[PDB]
């Protein structure tokens, strides 16, 4: 029926409605760190987020988006391997039922509690619509979260997903910012990919950051808490929302670092 992540319905299905399951530039992947090309031409990552203007935050059944106002340059990323600039219009996440999975790129097989996603699209497309038909219309800023210490920066958005356990349900989520989910180093690893999730379209940069954030096993305990199903259906978890990494095929992994 509709895809999900499920024994019927996952991953490994995904091919039979959208073909491009099986493309050549498909996301995630394993990020082998001993045959990844430096690449000193690389220009440093610049995120510009301080005028960020978080609107909305909502359960869409296989994750939470939290929706930022991209109708203007108020929070963009540029530089790095990127040629333009990029408006941030969401962000959300990707975890597992155990502390041992829940990344959906991996660095030398290891896999991450949960991976936090930036997804930004080139202004040059005039809409996000316009640019999910370009190989060079998104950027995607990929996190991995690693358990440990609390994130002070990550309980706002802990605390309100009480009341949108359910698919559709939708909270205010304004003044939030972004900044304070960012690691301390800016090093990264980019390649030509996908979006992770069905259409599965081949239209994105992804720049994976070396760097993890850390977060309390309270905090992911509370992402584990929400539901796929909508309200008054039977309750099913909200865990392991990851794709398993796809092959590399022709392409070469660029580290910004040495
Ligand atoms: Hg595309
Ligand atoms: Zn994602």
């Amino acid at each position: 029926h509709h895809w999900g992540y499920g024994k019927h319905n996952g991953p490994e299905h995904w091919h039979k409605d959208f073909p491009i399951a099986k493309g050549e530039r498909q996301s995630p992947v394993d990020i082998d760190t001993h045959t990844a090309k430096y690449d000193p031409s690389l220009k440093p990552l610049s995120v510009s987020y301080d005028q960020a203007t978080s609107l909305r935050i909502l359960n869409n059944g296989h994750a939470f988006n939290v929706e930022f106002d991209d109708s203007q340059d108020k929070a963009v990323l540029k530089g790095g391997p990127l040629d333009g600039t990029y408006r941030l219009i969401q962000f959300h996440f990707h975890w597992g039922s155990l502390d041992g999975q829940g990344s959906e790129h991996t660095v030398d097989k290891k896999k991450y509690a949960a991976e936090l996603h930036l997804v930004h699209w080139n202004t040059k497309y005039g809409d996000f619509g316009k640019a999910v038909q370009q190989p060079d219309g998104l950027a995607v800023l990929g996190i991995f979260l690693k358990v440990g210490s609390a994130k002070p920066g990550l309980q706002k958005v802990v605390d309100v997903l009480d009341s949108i356990k359910t698919k559709g349900k939708s909270a205010d989520f304004t003044n939030f910012d972004p900044r304070g989910l960012l690691p301390e180093s800016l090093d990264y690893w980019t390649y030509p990919g996908s979006l992770t999730t069905p259409p599965l379209l081949e239209c994105v940069t992804w720049i994976v950051l070396k760097e993890p954030i850390s977060v309390s096993s309270e905090q992911v305990l509370k992402f584990r808490k929400l539901n796929f199903n909508g309200e008054g259906e039977p309750e099913e978890l909200m865990v392991d929302n990851w794709r398993p990494a796809q092959p590399l095929k022709n392409r070469q992994i660029k580290a910004s670092f040495k």
